């Protein structure tokens, strides 16, 4: 097994040269009183690929070939890579395209309960050109709502949203009414996560409210502006129905629709039904229960990096990447490497170069406590503005209404492209000023001295 | 910011909040995060985040949204215990037929609740689903008693389903693999897809579905006896799926009733699995559940157990779900995991916190699975106390030293020795196969049967 | 044409030239002979492509070709060690032809899916069978062939457009 499973001769240079397999760098400590590293390490790639615990009578030649081999081992830090030959992946019937539960299951399936691991968990993989090119990618992307808005389709910039909060609760028109005044100074609203057809709230009003509000919205400002809807169900027919009332309702602003699915709860399954039956919408990937397994206290599962890598892949037009540490959500300064995985044509994760080949870009969400007076220190540690930002707590919670709220959103980020100090760039713009006032804890931690600077009472 | 006086009401009585039927209640596991808030305050901010709040107030909030917030109604921080009421009203249900969806459960309980910055850790230990919205959920439409009758076992308490996986987990050619399915089905009842097989380029989809076709039609020739097998029909793609499913029924013909559906349940999600039990309500649903260690591992404090993803997954419709082997086999378990059969078997059970009445719903099969062999098996059956299951043992039926038949009587033994009553060393020596086990899995027989060499 | 470079392990940036050609006869092949003249192709260059009639005649069932086809594209990658694409007339005046021509086509090439580009006489069968393939076979190249065009683009025409 330690013979058949592992080959550390392997050089891993040629194996992405030879472009015949998918390779995967876990974090891995075995269970005590069982076996020793590379013998451990030997078990997990039979049990992600052609074994089980004991040996079989109907293993074959042809078998052996599309074993997963471990060929690098660092046990002093925990490493483990492994090789999976790309003809163990499935493909559909229907069109001979991958899908990614076959990625999951082999890759970090079963391997997650053995008896003999204490725990396991993926901080990187490379998916060779014979395979990526198997994969949907993004139909949609930013450049297409950048297009919408009227912006530039090459680095159109900055796209400010939110979250219509309270996050259940509001009827059709006060929730219509919420979505108006948020688009008198912003560009984009998503539901939030669980926001659908609830008893109060019924699908079909709230989305006929709602497109009566982009109506106003738009005829008031002259700008165009953007609606994210939550179109994620268990049945796929539920999934078809939602967005097919919502492309009707909206009719000449249906351009103008993204449809957001919860992608790790209700699963790869319901992504691609969005992706497919709708790829000229924007997808955009809500990840809500991802922390299970991402958060770094987890030592199992999958990390935020392979996540957002496999988003990509399944065709996530945007998902949700996190605030980096600027928010109220665990996140870390260095996640900035998964926005350029999923931006960039080429990149490096914590293990693996990717090339992407072209394959459409995933737009980085960020959101989860951002507001106003974070957003300077956000943008400066990820190095651009070419994204959508959703802030609910950060607009709906502005001392002067989600229309003020929405207007500090653009101010702050008009602030960072300026290179401007934000405290002194306040003093010309009352609706960033006022998000000082709104979240007094945040600009006490953040700019010490704003009450002198802004002229404002109390500390 | 602190919000335990709008999310914490521990004077609401747990008794009046399940008389009521309003509301959904779970209790998770909790820790706060050093240097942030008390446990009340991080509970108060958890429900927030679990139902109407976001971290600051929002100047859109209503009386009616307060109506319908998530309530912490008790706690026990000495045992890091925390219980919220969730009023159901918060729930998505379906524009086009206005049931349930296990998403928006999951959600709102399990969701965006999971990266909190304040909280080092939550894990769902269990759950209670009143009577208004457990009747919204589709439940399973097929069970054991429609798999009894195919074999043609009573459909009442029709007893133990023999079965096995069909390893090497992925290798196999179609004509090699259907062979092994013909030589298991000799002597036992049900073979299982591995759980990534399906059209690999080595084995395409069609002809290994065909080749196992023919080999069911000969094992139900030579032997006389009915045979089943589940196929793994999971994709991303609905329609896929849907391809799958269709091919096989239709190449089985009028062995179709011998077919139940493998989704890969936990990886493929809900939406998989929902697609296969709205669209083959009559083919047995075999929940599979690889994947699944990353949360519910005893060794992860975030998440939820196995006790809720199995009680989630009869909600679902699954006709089967892995419970794992309860301590008994290869992979992560524990004695007390019996808890989860009866669970998802009996129309009223007892998980670690609530009392839960199924209101006539239909079972979930225990599937047991996992380093399972002959020799394990007695012990297992004493710790659940009943055989009204499916069990599958790839390594313990083709690793059985005289082939797949073998191990697979070896499987059928085992269960009449534990239902004899039978001391298993005394009753291998007249049942060969039984026999043969001691000596295919000696360290197992070292340790379970210590004089056995004789 | 990036995805088609792609498929050929080209640069997908100014990958180059795709070297084709179109079987004749344009009608009267069976579907063996064919067949037979893609796999010769093939071991020299990259595409090829169904003249634009070519479908379901009695003489070369659609059914029978296709599966020739998919049988010569294995031989000659295998023998070749380089990928080759086709390009199938999926042209019909009933949507639900061209979606059945189609989905046969991709499920029977099966790993070779991405192989295949479909043609439609988009002049001739309207924007209406056009869009029926780019919406329902989004991921899969739209050959669009103008067969009959030259009845209003000919310079010799004075109406129209060009
Ligand atoms: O429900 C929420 O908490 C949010 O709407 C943010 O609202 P606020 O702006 O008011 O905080 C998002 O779903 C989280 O950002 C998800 O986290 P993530 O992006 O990390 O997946
Ligand atoms: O691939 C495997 O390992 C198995 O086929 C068992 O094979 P063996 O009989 O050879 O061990 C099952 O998928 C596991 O039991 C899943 O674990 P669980 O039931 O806990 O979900
Ligand atoms: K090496
Ligand atoms: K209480
Ligand atoms: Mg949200
Ligand atoms: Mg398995
Ligand atoms: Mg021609």
């Amino acid at each position: 097994q330690s013979n058949r499973y592992a080959n550390l001769n392997l050089k891993e240079s040629e194996l992405i040269a030879g472009g015949r397999h998918v390779l995967c760098a876990y974090i891995m400590k075995p269970k005590a009183g069982f076996g020793n590293f590379i013998q451990t390490a030997a078990h997990f790639a039979a049990e992600s690929s052609t074994g089980t615990n004991v040996e079989v009578s109907t293993t074959d030649d042809f078998t052996r070939g599309v074993d997963a081999l471990v060929y690098e081992v660092d046990e002093a830090n925990s490493l483990m890579k492994i090789a999976y030959p790309i003809e163990l992946f499935d493909r559909n019937v229907i069109d001979g395209r991958a899908m990614i539960a076959s990625f999951l299951t082999l890759t970090i399936g079963n391997n997650q309960g053995m008896g003999d691991v204490e725990y396991a968990k993926m901080y990187d993989f490379y998916v060779p050109p014979a395979y990526l090119k198997l994969f949907d990618g993004p139909s949609t992307t930013i450049k297409d709502l950048w297009r919408v808005l009227g912006r530039p389709v090459i680095n159109g910039g900055f796209i400010v949203g939110t979250i219509i909060k309270p996050k259940l609760g509001l009827r059709p028109q006060p929730f219509a009414n919420a979505c108006y005044d948020f688009w008198l100074g912003g560009d984009f609203i998503k539901n939030d996560e669980p926001q659908g057809n609830q008893v109060f709230a019924p699908f079909k009003d709230t989305v006929r409210a709602v497109a009566d509000a982009m109506r106003r919205a738009q005829d008031k400002t002259g700008e165009a502006k953007l609606f994210s809807f939550n179109i994620t169900a268990d049945d796929h027919y539920e999934m078809l129905a939602r967005g097919e009332f919502i492309l009707e309702t909206f009719a000449d602003n249906a351009d103008h629709i993204a449809f957001l699915v919860d992608g790790y709860v209700a699963g790869p399954a319901a992504v691609t039904t969005a992706r497919r039956a709708f790829p000229k919408q924007y997808l955009h990937y809500h990840r809500a229960g991802h922390g299970a397994v991402t958060s770094p206290q987890s030592k199992r599962g999958y990390t935020a990096f392979v996540l957002s890598k496999m988003a990509r892949l399944q065709g996530a037009s945007g998902i949700h990447t996190g605030t980096m540490g600027f928010g109220k959500m665990e996140g870390e300064a260095a996640d900035r490497a998964i926005a350029y995985m999923i931006t960039e044509d080429a990149a490096d994760g914590p293990y693996f170069h990717q090339e992407w080949l072209g394959m459409n870009p995933t737009t980085p969400i960020i959101s989860g406590g951002m507001n106003a007076l974070r957003m300077p220190g956000f943008f400066d540690n990820l190095g651009h503005s070419n994204l959508i930002m959703t802030a609910g707590g950060g607009a709906f919670g502005h001392v002067d209404g989600g229309a003020a709220g929405a207007k500090s959103l653009r101010q702050a980020e008009q602030c960072w492209k300026q290179g401007a100090d934000p405290v002194e760039f306040a003093k010309d713009h009352r609706e960033f000023a006022r998000a000082f006032e709104s979240f007094p804890q945040d600009a006490d931690k953040l700019y010490p001295n704003w009450r002198a600077k802004l002229g404002v009472e109390d500390t």
